[PDB]
């Protein structure tokens, strides 16, 4: 299960909110971002491929 | 206003998100922002009670 | 609704079978291949992103 | 035994399949073959009766 | 020109005909048409006289 | 001896001819189609598996 | 032609299948037959090898 | 984790096929039927609720 290190630019309020959610969930930032991306991919797949 | 950050993410998930971004006419940063804004809502979904 | 023309190499028996399914469905080859690809993407999303 | 063919497919679907192929360690032709083999089974799924 | 019909046939025979169709690059309806056209000839085979 | 009910599309002249054969043989349509399919499977087996 | 059998199945799955049957105008046995016929196709789905 | 014992009537050829799949998968009959029912519920949900 390999990983890539990437640089991204994100709205400061969006970032602060998901950082607060990461803390509540006991996740670090990269772990909560991965979770968000996995769920968003599923959102898009269910919307566009059903 | 916008912050540049460095994160480490699963390579397969990143390739999938890059393809979803292309379909949407977005770049990677925009698609990641879409995901993070929606995830703040999804983590609040609950079972009763 | 943009499309791309591509060249692909496919097993002849696999191709003949899905061409027969396309004929039964009233689809041309490209339409049936598109259907197969959409459904396969959903297969992979449900397997790996749930 | 293998046939080279030309087909025209939705660009968003192709990008999604390319990313699924990368995740699987496959090239485009192999992932397309996976999809076509499986679709021959899926079209036979039915409701009763 | 072509007629859509419902028929009830032995399940083992149907599975065999489906596999013969696949081998021939045909779908079920085409293989059934092959069989029905040929059976019109076979029923006319005779012993002397 | 289980059976399956199926929908198929057949050339009208081919169907009319085998219906006329069914009547001559005292068979209903499904019985004559089953006979045709059994004999065709044997045709293919003798051609391809001997 | 049809066999009567006794099986033990998760109660939540059974309730879900009962509701799907009602939606389809089927009884439990018919919806279970739909599922078993389709599952014989699904277990044959594969990744490229 | 609770289970229910039920009686059902199933086409003999359908049953024989899924019994053969159960053997190939190392499952008993009830385990393979449960798998079939879970996957069929998902089939119906994705078809009707997306």
């Amino acid at each position: 299960m390999t990983k890539e290190k990437i640089s991204v630019t994100v709205d400061a309020a969006v970032l602060a909110a998901i950082d607060a959610d990461a803390r509540a969930a006991g996740l670090n930032r990269s772990e909560m971002i991965e979770q968000a991306l996995r769920n968003e991919h599923l959102r898009v797949a269910l919307r566009d491929y059903t």
